[PDB]
Formats: structure tokens, C-alpha cells, sequence
């Protein structure tokens, strides 16, 4: 209740440090744009801002950012690696005119592997060309589709590279995105006419990865949700209408990052991420879609109701991507049974004690 409030002060960022972060990124991004443009394959790259800090849901520090460099991909062919409802191969139709990606082809399959490859390969050796500013990219990790730099040894930005198809969402996602009772059926429309992304994280196979696969990405609809979330247009636009949304899911970051740093060293909970209370937090919305249900008095049993209903996807091992609801984030694939019971002891302790973590 109060305790709660005392928190979230605590998680406001800095406007002095909103002002050098925000400086100091758009001089990096503007310039590998640019060069970037200079490459044959990435002539049509543009910019989307995204993740938590264009959706002000970023908390303690303006440290990490996320940007996606889309490419339009005309004329594209899908098919679902292995049943996985978000891992595809890219293949294209027939197209008189030559194909800007030719080099990436393997028969007829755009390969993940080779894009990425050039695409960080383009970025590194533009680094160097910084002379001004401080800038290194930290090593590859095969979690993630982006290129990670670090500015001033201090700011992170994750640059993925993403595909955009213009064409109908795959059919995995036909049952997704259940935010008819909270924005509206004409809103689901509406958003379901947008492009969709494919960015470079491989699916499973065996031992390694399927190195051609891409995997689908809506981080553009996650920001337009979050910053337009409300049932009434208004919503936190008027003093009657302040909704206490984007303060449940900076508590529940908050509860997973304290947790994570806690146990930072004894590997339990390594496989849990900031999407997987995102993907829940969203769940709650569809379950709760009146702003009523998000009155700032009532913030206590708000956030009760996100730590709830995380619990549950945690004890029943599932949690639906909210795109693709038969892409399960809790499988035993992904997180073993024995990571996801450690997680729920330590939640519940801190329900049950008025989240001392937090203190
Ligand atoms: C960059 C950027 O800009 N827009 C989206 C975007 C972007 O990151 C993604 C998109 N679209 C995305 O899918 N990222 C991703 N996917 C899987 C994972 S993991 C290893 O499966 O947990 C991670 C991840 C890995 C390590 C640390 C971490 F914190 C997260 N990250
Ligand atoms: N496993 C995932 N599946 C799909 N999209 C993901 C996944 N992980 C991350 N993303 C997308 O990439 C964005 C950036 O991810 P990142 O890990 O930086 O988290 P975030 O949402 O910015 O929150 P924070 O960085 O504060 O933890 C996410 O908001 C989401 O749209
Ligand atoms: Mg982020
Ligand atoms: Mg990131
Ligand atoms: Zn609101």
C-alpha cells in the first residue's frame, strides 16, 4: 500500500540521467544506421524504438535499450520449423526482379546465421570508426537475436535486426492477442493489419540449434499496448483517470531483477527473463480489462493480483506467449521443473511477508 508507493519513487529514473543516456544513444544508433544504409543488403533498414524504455516501464536507471533495424522483405514464403508456432524458415515466390539478399540464400532459405553474421560484422568494424565516444560490442550469446554494445562502459543498447512482412500474421497467432473486452475488437483489427518482424534466434535441434531459423517478434504491439492501454482513449491522460497498469509491471520487474540479482551466482533462476512478467502482465489485462480493476487506491491488491496469477503460470508450468498462446515460455524445454518450484518458494515468502525484498 504505502510501502508500494515508497518503492516506485525509488524506481523513478533520473532526468539527468534520461538526458545523457538518451544523448549519448541516438548518436551511436543514427550513425550505424547510417552505415548500415551504405551495404547492399541493408539499404531499406529503418528504425523501431522498443522495449522497456520507449514503453516507460524501464526502472532504477535508463541503462538498457532496445532497438530494431527492420528490413522490408517482399514477396516472402514461411514455413513453421518442427511445430514450434514461432520458428520459420524464410523462402521467397517467384520475383522477376533480382533479390537484395541473394548473398543469404541457401537453396531457397534466407539463412538466419549468415544475415546476422553480416549485420554484426557491418556494425563491429563501424565501431572502431567512433572516435569521439566510447563504444565496444560485448560477445555473442545464442539467447539472443541482437547485437550488444556498451557506451561509456555504463549504457547497454541490444540492436536486432528484423525482417518485416507486410503480409497476414501466421495462422500460430490467429487466437492471440485476446484484447477484445479491454482495447476493443476494432483495435485487435487494427493492430492485426500492422507488419510483423522476424528476427535471428534459432529454434532447437537436439544438442545445438537449426542455424537458418528465424522467430517471430511483436515488440512493436507490446509498445502501442503500453502506451495506449487503457479502455477509455484518456486513460493516466486526467488526474480522474491515473490507472496503476504500468506501476504493476515496474513492481513485478522489480521482484524478478532483486530476485535474479540475489541468486546471481547459484544459476536457479538464470533461464527467467523481464518478458516472461511482461507476457504475464499482459494476461492480467485480458483478465482484469476494466480500467476500474486498475485503480491507483487499490495498487496493493492490483500488484497481489499480477504476483497471483505468476505464481499459477509458474506452480502449472505454462505461460502463453500472448501472440502465439500453444508457444508455452514455462516448458520443460526451456525451464526445468526444479528452476520454476526454487522461483515460487522465493515469491511466495515475499507475498507472505510483505515483500521484504524491496525494504
Ligand atoms: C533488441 C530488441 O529490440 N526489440 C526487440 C529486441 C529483442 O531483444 C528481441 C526481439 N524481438 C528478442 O526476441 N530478444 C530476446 N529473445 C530471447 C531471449 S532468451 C535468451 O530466450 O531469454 C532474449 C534475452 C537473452 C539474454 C538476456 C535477455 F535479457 C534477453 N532476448
Ligand atoms: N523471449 C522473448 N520472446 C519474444 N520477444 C522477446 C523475448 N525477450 C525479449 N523480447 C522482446 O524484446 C524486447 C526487449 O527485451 P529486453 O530483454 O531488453 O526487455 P525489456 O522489455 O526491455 O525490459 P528490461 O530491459 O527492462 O528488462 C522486449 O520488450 C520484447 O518485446
Ligand atoms: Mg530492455
Ligand atoms: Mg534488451
Ligand atoms: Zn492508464
Amino acid at each position: 500500500a504505502s510501502k508500494l508507493r515508497a518503492v516506485l519513487e525509488k524506481l523513478k529514473l533520473s532526468r539527468d540521467d534520461i538526458s545523457t543516456a538518451a544523448g549519448m544513444v541516438k548518436g551511436v544508433v543514427d550513425h550505424l544506421l547510417l552505415r548500415l544504409k551504405c551495404d547492399s543488403a541493408f539499404r531499406g533498414v529503418g528504425l523501431l524504438n522498443t522495449g522497456s524504455y520507449y514503453e516507460h516501464v524501464k526502472i532504477s536507471a535508463p541503462n538498457e535499450f532496445d532497438v530494431m533495424f527492420k528490413l522490408e522483405v517482399p514477396r516472402i514464403q514461411l514455413e513453421e520449423y518442427s511445430n514450434t508456432r514461432a520458428y520459420y524458415f524464410v523462402k521467397f515466390k517467384r520475383n522477376p526482379k533480382e533479390n537484395p539478399l541473394s548473398q543469404f540464400l541457401e537453396g531457397e532459405i534466407l539463412s538466419a546465421s549468415k544475415m546476422l553474421s553480416k549485420f554484426r560484422k557491418i556494425i563491429k568494424e563501424e565501431i572502431n570508426d567512433i572516435k569521439d565516444t566510447d563504444v565496444i560490442m560485448k560477445r555473442k550469446r545464442g539467447g539472443s537475436p541482437a547485437v550488444t554494445l556498451l557506451i561509456s562502459e555504463k549504457i547497454s543498447v541490444d540492436i536486432t535486426l528484423a525482417l518485416e512482412s507486410k503480409s497476414s500474421w501466421p495462422a500460430s497467432t490467429q487466437e492471440g492477442l485476446r484484447i477484445q473486452n479491454w482495447l476493443s475488437a476494432k483495435v485487435r483489427k487494427q493492430l492485426r493489419l500492422k507488419p510483423f518482424y522476424l528476427v535471428p534466434k534459432h529454434a532447437k535441434e537436439g544438442n545445438g540449434f537449426q542455424e537458418e531459423t528465424w522467430r517471430l517478434s511483436f515488440s512493436h504491439i507490446e509498445k502501442e499496448i503500453l502506451n495506449n492501454h487503457g479502455k477509455s482513449k484518456t486513460c493516466c491522460e486526467n488526474k480522474e483517470e491515473k490507472c496503476c497498469r504500468k506501476d504493476c509491471l515496474k513492481l513485478m520487474k522489480y521482484l524478478l531483477e532483486q530476485l535474479k540479482e540475489r541468486f546471481k551466482d547459484k544459476k536457479h533462476l538464470d533461464k527467467f527473463s523481464s518478458y516472461h512478467v511482461k507476457t504475464a502482465f499482459f494476461h492480467v489485462c485480458t483478465q482484469n480489462p476494466q480500467d476500474s480493476q486498475w485503480d491507483r487506491k487499490d495498487l496493493g491488491l492490483c500488484f497481489d493480483n499480477c504476483v497471483t496469477y505468476f505464481l499459477q503460470c509458474l506452480r502449472t508450468e505454462k505461460l502463453e506467449n500472448y501472440f502465439i498462446p500453444e508457444f508455452n515460455l514455462f516448458s520443460s524445454n526451456l525451464i526445468d521443473k526444479r528452476s520454476k518450484e526454487f522461483l515460487t518458494k522465493q515469491i511466495e515468502y515475499e507475498r507472505n511477508n510483505e515483500f521484504p525484498v524491496f525494504d
